C-alpha cells in the first residue's frame, strides 16, 4: 500500500522510520486520512524550501476540490486568517497584544503556575500535569491575554478537543462549537467592561473610523482563533516538554540547580517536540521542483516538522538535548516564512515560566506510571497524553 500518514500518535519518541525516509526519500508520496495523495517532506533543506516559497500556499489548501490532509474545522475563509488580519491593517495591534512583555503578564503566569502546583501538592500524588497544570495554565494565560473573564476559560477550552481534531470528514460538533464561540466573542466586543488585552484593543479599533469597514466577523474570528491556537499549542507543548524533561533526570536536575539555563533548555525542548501530529499543509500553485520531485500545480505538500528538527545534517546528534548548540533557534517548531507563528514569544514564555515553577515546587517530579501507559490522543492535530500522572 501507499505509505499512510501520520505514522504514530505517540509524542514520546520519534519513529525510526522518519530517519530512513529522510535519508532515502526526503520528499515521498503518502496517503492522508481522507484518501488523498500528498508529498511528505522530511529534511531540513526541503522543509525550509517549501515554507519559504509562498507558491506553496496555505490559503489554497481550503479550495473546494483540493486534495486534503483532513477536513476543515473552520470556515474556508478563516484558513487565510492571518492574511485577513494583515489586509485589515490589524497585524501590529494583534502582535502588541500577545507579547509576553505586557505589564504584569509574566507575574500573572508565575502566580497562576505556583497556585496550580500548590493545589496539587495539597491534594497529594499522583497528579495529572496535563489536565490539572499545563492546560489550565495555558487557558488562564489566554484569558488574560484576550482580556476576557477567567471564569469563561474552561467552557472555551472544552471546544478544543473537537476544534483541533484531524478528521477524514466534517465534524458537526466543530461547527456547533465554532458558531457558539464566535457569538461569545461578538458579545465580548459589545461589552463595555472589556478594556484590556487583545479583545479590549479590538473593541476599541472596531469603533475607530480608521478601521470602520473591518467586519464584525473578522474581529470575533480573531478572538476565537487566537484563543484556540494559543491554548492548544501552549498546553500541548508544555505537556510533552514535561515528559521529555522527566525522561531526562540529569537535565531535570541541572535546570533545577541552574534555572538560568531554562530558556536554553526550552529552546531544545521546542526543537525535539513532537506536538504537531501532521505535517504543515500547503497546496502548490505552480509546478515546482523539490529535491528529486517535480511537484505539480494543485498537489498537496506536507512539511514534517520533526523531519527538519531531527535532521542530523543541521542538528548533529539530534536526539540529544544540548544547551550550547550554535544554531539553537533555527528549528522549525514555530514554522518558517510567511506563516511563522505570531505567538512564538508568548509560547516560549509560557513554557519557561511553567517549567521554572514546577522544578522549584516539585524538584523530584517523576512519572507515576510506566511511560508506555500514557494514552496518546488519536486523529488530532496535536500529539498529547490524555493524562500525565506524576509523583514527586
Ligand atoms: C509552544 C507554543 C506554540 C507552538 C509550538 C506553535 C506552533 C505553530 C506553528 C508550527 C505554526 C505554523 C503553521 C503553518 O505554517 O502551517 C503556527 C502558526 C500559528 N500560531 Fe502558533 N504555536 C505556539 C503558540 C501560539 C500562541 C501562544 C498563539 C496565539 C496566542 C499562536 C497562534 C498561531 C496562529 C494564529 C498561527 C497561524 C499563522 C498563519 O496562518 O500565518 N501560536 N504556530
Ligand atoms: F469550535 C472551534 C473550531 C475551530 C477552532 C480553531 C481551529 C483552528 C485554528 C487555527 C489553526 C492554525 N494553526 C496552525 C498551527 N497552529 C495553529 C483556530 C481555531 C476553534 C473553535
Amino acid at each position: 500500500v501507499l505509505l499512510e500518514v501520520p505514522f504514530s500518535a505517540r509524542g514520546d519518541r520519534i519513529p525510526d522510520a522518519v530517519a530512513e525516509l529522510r535519508t532515502r526519500e526526503p520528499i515521498r508520496k503518502v496517503r492522508t486520512i481522507t484518501g488523498a495523495e500528498a508529498w511528505l517532506v522530511s529534511s531540513y533543506a526541503l522543509c525550509t524550501q517549501v515554507l519559504e516559497d509562498r507558491r506553496f500556499s496555505m490559503k489554497e489548501t481550503a479550495a473546494a476540490g483540493a486534495p486534503r490532509l483532513n477536513a476543515l474545522t473552520v470556515p474556508p475563509e478563516v484558513v487565510n486568517n492571518m492574511g485577513n488580519i494583515a489586509d485589515a491593517g490589524l497585524r501590529k495591534a494583534v502582535m502588541k497584544a500577545i507579547t509576553p512583555k505586557a505589564p504584569g503578564l509574566e507575574q500573572f503566569l508565575r502566580d497562576t503556575a505556583n497556585s496550580l502546583l500548590d493545589n496539587l501538592i495539597t491534594e497529594g500524588a499522583p497528579a495529572d500535569l496535563r489536565n490539572d497544570f499545563a492546560d489550565p495554565l495555558a487557558t488562564a494565560l489566554h484569558c488574560k491575554v484576550l482580556g476576557i473573564p477567567q471564569e469563561d476559560g474552561p467552557k472555551l477550552f472544552r471546544s478544543l478537543s473537537i476544534a483541533f481534531m484531524s478528521s477524514a470528514d466534517p465534524i458537526p460538533a466543530a461547527k456547533i462549537n465554532w458558531d457558539r464561540d464566535i457569538e461569545y466573542m461578538a458579545g465580548i466586543l459589545e461589552n463595555p467592561n472589556i478594556t484590556t488585552g487583545l479583545m479590549g484593543e479590538l473593541s476599541r479599533l472596531r469603533k475607530d473610523p480608521a478601521y470602520s469597514h473591518v467586519s464584525d466577523e473578522l474581529f470575533a474570528t480573531i478572538g476565537v482563533t487566537f484563543f484556540g491556537a494559543g491554548v492548544i499549542s501552549t498546553g500541548s507543548f508544555l505537556t510533552t516538554a514535561l515528559i521529555s524533561l522527566i525522561q531526562r533526570p540529569q537535565l531535570r536536575n541541572l535546570l533545577h540547580e541552574k534555572p538560568e539555563l531554562i530558556p536554553a533548555g526550552v529552546e531544545e525542548l521546542l526543537r525535539i517536540n513532537l506536538s504537531f501530529a501532521d505535517g504543515l499543509p500547503r497546496l502548490a500553485t505552480a509546478d515546482i521542483q523539490v529535491g528529486d520531485v517535480l511537484v505539480r500545480k494543485g498537489e498537496l505538500v506536507l512539511v514534517l516538522l520533526e523531519g527538519a528538527n531531527f535532521d542530523p545534517e543541521h542538528f548533529p546528534n539530534p536526539g540529544s538535548i544540548e544547551l550550547d548548540r550554535p544554531n539553537p533557534t533555527s528549528h522549525l517548531a514555530f514554522g518558517r516564512g510567511q506563516h511563522f507563528c505570531p505567538g512564538s514569544a508568548l509560547g516560549r514564555r509560557h513554557a519557561q515560566i511553567g517549567i521554572e515553577a514546577l522544578l522549584k515546587k516539585m524538584p523530584g517530579v517523576d512519572l507515576a506510571v510506566p511511560i508506555d501507559q500514557l494514552v496518546w490522543r488519536t486523529r488530532f492535530q496535536r500529539r498529547i497524553p490524555e493524562r500525565l500522572p506524576v509523583l514527586w
